[PDB]
């Protein structure tokens, strides 16, 4: 697949994504045109889904990796 604007996956149970490494409990921001920056902290890493908690709505976000490398979701890395 050429059709990808980020390279993300996961490899040994954690995030690989934009060429940087994020951990399990990593807290990121995830901001888009029509949705805010969401300061979230991931609450498990999946196998082809990753698992964010919202700290506010204190739900979970299940993100697919392949979502990630077509570049649906810009993740800014805290730690």
């Amino acid at each position: 697949s050429n059709a990808q604007r980020f390279e993300a996956r996961i490899e040994d149970g954690k995030l690989y994504y934009d060429k940087r490494w994020y951990h399990k409990s990593q807290a990121i921001y995830l901001e888009s045109k029509d949705n805010q920056k969401l300061s979230c902290v991931i609450s498990s890493v999946g196998a082809n889904e990753i698992w964010v908690r919202k700290t506010s709505d204190s739900t979970k976000m299940r993100i697919y990796v392949g979502q990630l490398q077509r570049g649906l979701f810009v993740i800014r890395r805290r730690s």
